């Protein structure tokens, strides 16, 4: 619904596929597939996934598995859905307490804001949440997390400039000691990835691991959806260095770049867990791969 709006422009642009398929027959296959390829590329499906999708269609058309435009269209949706769920999209918090979640990302992605929206969700499900203001680089983020703490009725551990790993260590200790269900940890926001940032994220992961075996449970990377395919290198860097368990794609408002969602998940094998489709608190939503594929293809 809100996912339909989040990618409204992608849907509009991908609609050309239905028109092209009106002109499909076996002899027209390669011409139709050339146009279909161009349409996916226009909507920010990466080259690797576009060729994979198109060549499989061509295969299945040639072998006689696919015999009509409607069958080809549904096969296209199936290929895309399969790349998305090749996926545990849910938060994987287990049973041992406390669960520890780290939120990471660069400036402009809504890192801190999403952590607040997430805390709202968990609080509403009756989960006992402690916040940790580990974004030590940005003073405005810490203050914003105190505002979120007050709105959602979470307690919050704040820095007393602090080392993020020390704040997180403190919050998780208090989590465990005071019987919390989840410790929800912010981390430092920078304009671009750099060495200093990666070193600090490594330290935070080690520091919370020392207090609770297997912590953190989730390391969620927040990314502005509007960056499209340019999010691939950065997600790969966070993943190679830190180990990301889930993505949060934000700032979607009739994005024309919906293909980037499939491209990132397929490339790195990290599921999209939440999508941000608006500025209200409820507008951070659990990702539903089948609903998404319907939202972009009809």
């Amino acid at each position: 619904e809100k996912v339909f709006s989040g990618f409204s422009k992608t849907r509009e642009n991908l609609a050309v596929i239905d028109e092209l398929l009106l002109f499909w027959n076996l002899a027209e296959t390669d011409r139709v597939l050339d146009e279909l390829e161009e349409a996916l590329l226009v909507s920010d499906f990466g080259p690797k996934i576009t060729v994979r999708i198109v060549e499989r269609l061509r295969e299945d058309i040639m072998s006689g598995k696919l015999k009509s435009g409607s069958e080809i269209k549904d096969a296209l949706k199936e290929s895309v859905l399969e790349m998305l769920a090749k996926s545990k999209t849910e938060l994987q918090l287990g049973f041992r307490k406390p669960a520890v979640i780290m939120i990471v990302g660069v400036n402009g992605g809504g890192k801190t804001t999403s952590l607040g929206k997430l805390a709202h969700r968990l609080k509403n499900e009756g989960t006992k949440v402690l916040m940790a203001a580990g974004d030590t680089f940005r003073a405005a983020a810490s203050d914003q997390l105190e505002i979120w703490a007050e709105r959602t009725g979470c307690e919050i551990v704040v820095a007393e400039k602090a080392k993020a790993a020390t704040v997180l260590s403190k919050a998780v200790k208090r989590g465990k000691e005071e019987g919390y269900d989840v410790v929800l940890c912010d981390t430092s926001g920078r304009l671009h990835t750099n060495y200093s940032l990666m070193e600090e994220l490594i330290a935070c992961k080690k520091a919370v691991g020392k207090i609770v075996s297997g912590a953190p449970n989730e390391i969620l990377l927040v990314l502005d959806g509007n960056t499209g395919l340019n999010m691939l290198p950065q997600a790969r860097e966070f993943n190679e260095v830190v180990g990301i368990t889930g993505l949060i794609l934000t700032k979607l408002d009739g994005s024309a770049r919906g293909g980037c969602v499939v491209s990132v998940v397929e490339e790195l094998g990290i599921p999209v867990k939440f999508i941000g489709v608006g500025e209200a608190v409820e507008d951070l939503q659990p990702f539903d791969p089948e609903a998404f594929v319907n939202a972009i293809f009809s």
